[PDB]
């Protein structure tokens, strides 16, 4: 990795390379030996443990306890069910050997705890009075994946948040599966100042024993590929009937549960670094950011430096006073331009430069990350106005996110129109019909029509819960048939 | 598992059973399909968090910062250092393959991080700028151990933190050593309410590339079985020769870093557990218990119903208002000897009785979970006298299990009289040359003697750093050769 001070590669010329040059250049993540497997250093640890200190505590509100199940699985408990999402075999790592010696039953590596878990339910779930039971987990899974593999995006091992419930019946259930979907949101949008897309994927694209998978949906305008951000699932009875997860109801007749699953990944570091950075290096929104100011003195005079070095160390006592966490750079080994680029690079949301002409005026200079913009501030007011700062670069940066969202948002309804927007790098909401059977082939015929990596196909990302109007006599963009909801449409990573 | 509702085998008359009773029944834990695999339930999660949080918050003030690196590393990483504790290699569990197809190379589970990290270290250490580096993890490690399997204690798969740190010389390093090791002892003592002994590793039992490893030792008196509970190792600059990581210092001479690797584990709740645990279940320190307080109803009679249940409402809160979470069993679907004990097997620190006599007298009744010990409680005193019970109820437990272990502790100088102690289910405290050949004749030879599971012979445990005056004269206990410094023996799991 060569010019490790700078960015060499404009985020739009070659989004790919940028990406790779920020989140190591910035001090995020590491390579490794194993392909798909990545390290997170502090920085990027730093803002896995803030959603996730956040995460827990309103899941905690629901009253969702966490707990921990093994790593390892059975082959029995595993292939038990092929009726579930057993797409995840060709990804299962197995475990065949310790040390010389070889396994006498061969176990696989979670990709998720569903099998694990629900091998366990009926056990603690006897009666209605044991409901309902809601459990998650901080832990790490494995999912081995040909597909080109991308930081934080598509790993073969990412560290996550997987919860799981059972209720008494379908209201309980599924209120929690959208109550989980919107603290999805808030984690995105209060954390990562990312906007998301709360929808329901298509039968086609749903998880594989779930009876609808809400998600929420991210998406990269600048490549024009939507990620899934998060998912709940609504399992139903579906899981309850394969693992026998029964219960007497309050009129002694023996029920099955239904059940939730949802989860969220390291994805959303990625898909903060992807929604927020710029050819400077790493933007943080100043949540996920451990030092929110950056304290630079600038100046030459050998006469200067005592009294400016005091100057800025009152800053510093002013911030860190008010709880406002903040890094004093007095290094004297680098130039005042080194230090800029550098903590630009690493993402702090505000700099304070402090010279001989800040002394006399009793003031300092502050400049935002998200947009360079300089002003002058008294030193008396620094902490009001840092404060408020903090906020503003926070409102900033989701609100210019939206803007490229929305003008990556096109709404069509003939197939030709659908086509230009795709290859514009537009996501496309089309009317469709919602057949089943037209997904394999939209996305393996629009793949032969856009000529000129990862996935060229465009599959239906997710059917919005916010509907625009349908007109009466509206047909599908792909059938001609009557067109049941609006969709939308893009490829993916 | 038989009478869910109570513990049928005393502490003392079938330990080994008793304690599966107990962490079952009290729903910490769930046996698995796999062997020396367990379910970390919400209770035994709870604790884990608690500690968590304590450790972090410590670790946080010595600028030790969390990471995760992978799950998985190369067997050449792995197998390149054959030097370092490579006794791992009969317990490293190896994947090779994903589905049907194999792995081109084979990778290993991490047993623990120290190949998969400071084989970054050099690319993140140039110069005396760069140290030290402090990172920690909070990740699950696997070790496929023939040996008995014991839930917390010995298990295939567990819980932990690993922090490693690099240094610009002895002095820093070692200090940061021992620093941990008294974090650990605030993390047995202040939340767990168990003492522990620091020592030295004698160099036989020594961690593999360490310089020394320095412990915390804990003892179950009633199977007279020693346990590692923590562990702080110094490295020195072995592990930086072997990885090649160095610094320019200060006067541009290259060295080689001073590293550290400590690390504690759910096996602290194991240790939690045998110390406090009684024949009624489990027994909590109120810091690790989710419920400080359970509020039982007592009453027959349906005229009182009513004014029974507002006034323990009126408890329940009072304690929430200060901020004391409890749980009011108010199920009238059970009688009040079920809640009882119901309670005492989860290990709530304090229950809480109202009945009519209650209400007349405008009181209550509190019950210690640690000595049933039942005292009349005015209700306006009930907040401050609960507050005050949870904190003596911890300076109780601590102090109990204290004087098991100084029990459990013997002084002796002469082999027959270490015997004697060993087979009376001891820890024998004894003087000794330290001659590295004596260890494995010592542990060879003890085992023949002690005539009628766990390994039966008398390790070296730990050097205490406390040593207690060493007479001129004194001859070592095996040997007779003059005597280096007392040292702990005994039988450990
Ligand atoms: N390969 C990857 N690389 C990087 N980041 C990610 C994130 C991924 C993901 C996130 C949420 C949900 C799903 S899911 O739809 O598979 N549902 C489940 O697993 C259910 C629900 C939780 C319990 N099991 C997948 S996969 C992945
Ligand atoms: N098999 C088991 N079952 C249940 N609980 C436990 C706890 C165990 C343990 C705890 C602390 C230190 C050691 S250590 O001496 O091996 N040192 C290392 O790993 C170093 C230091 C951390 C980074 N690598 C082992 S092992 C084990
Ligand atoms: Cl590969
Ligand atoms: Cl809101
Ligand atoms: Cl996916
Ligand atoms: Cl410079
Ligand atoms: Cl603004
Ligand atoms: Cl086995
Ligand atoms: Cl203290
Ligand atoms: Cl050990
Ligand atoms: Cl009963
Ligand atoms: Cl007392």
């Amino acid at each position: 990795h060569s010019n490790i001070l700078g960015i060499t590669s404009k985020k739009i010329e070659n989004f790919s390379d940028w990406y790779t040059q920020v989140i190591v250049k910035s001090e995020l993540i590491e390579y490794y030996d194993i392909s798909g497997c990545y390290i997170l250093r502090p920085a990027a640890y730093y803002i896995w443990e803030c959603v996730q200190a956040f995460f827990n505590k309103e899941i905690k509100k629901l009253n969702v306890e966490n707990s921990y199940f093994p790593l390892f699985v059975t082959k029995n408990k595993l292939e038990k069910e092929k009726n579930h999402i057993e797409g995840f075999s060709p990804e299962v790592a197995w475990v065949t050997k310790y040390g010389d010696s070889n396994l006498p039953e061969e176990i696989a590596i979670r990709p998720t705890s569903e099998t694990i878990m629900y091998s366990v339910f009926p056990k603690w779930i006897r009666s209605y009075r044991d409901l309902p039971l809601k459990l998650n987990q901080w832990n790490t899974v494995v999912r081995w994946e040909f597909k080109q593999p991308t930081p934080f995006i598509r790993t073969r091992e990412f560290l996550w948040q997987e919860g799981h419930t059972a209720h008494k019946n379908e209201e309980e259930a599924v209120k929690l599966v959208f109550d989980i979907l919107d603290l999805y949101r808030r984690w995105y949008e209060e954390y990562l100042a990312v906007p998301i897309i709360k929808g329901i994927k298509s039968e086609g694209e749903k998880f594989g024993g779930a009876n609808f998978t809400s998600t929420a949906e991210a998406f990269i305008s600048e490549n024009g590929r939507a990620i899934q951000a998060a998912t709940s699932h609504y399992l139903g009875t579906n899981f309850a009937k394969m693992f026998k997860i029964e219960f007497e109801d309050e009129n002694e007749v023996k029920q099955y549960v239904h059940q939730t699953s949802w989860g969220c990944t390291t994805r959303s570091i990625g898909i903060m670094i992807m929604t927020h950075g710029d050819d400077k290096g790493l933007v943080l929104p100043p949540n996920v950011s451990k030092y929110k100011v950056v304290i630079v003195p600038i100046f030459y005079k050998t006469t200067d430096e005592n009294a400016i070095h005091s100057y800025c160390k009152d800053i510093e006592k002013i911030l860190k006073n008010a709880q406002i966490n903040c890094v004093y750079d007095d290094r004297a080994s680098y130039s005042p331009g080194y230090k800029f680029n550098h903590w630009e690079l690493r993402g702090i949301p505000i700099r304070i430069e402090v010279g001989p002409k800040d002394l006399q005026n009793n003031s300092c200079v502050i400049v935002r990350r998200d947009n360079n913009e300089k002003c002058n501030v008294k030193k008396e007011s620094v902490l009001l106005e840092t404060q408020q700062m903090l906020v503003d670069i926070h409102k900033n940066l989701f609100l210019k996110a939206k803007k490229k969202l929305d003008d990556s948002i096109v709404q069509v309804t003939s197939f030709s129109e659908v086509m230009n927007a795709l290859n514009k790098k537009k996501m496309v909401l089309a009317p469709w019909c919602e057949d089943i059977a037209t997904e394999e082939e939209i996305k393996k015929e629009t793949q032969r029509l856009s000529l000129n990596t990862l996935s060229g196909a465009m599959k239906p990302l997710c059917i919005p819960l916010d509907q625009p109007p349908m007109p009466p006599n509206m047909k599908c963009f792909w059938s001609g048939k009557p067109a049941k909801r609006w969709c939308l449409f893009g490829r993916s990573y």
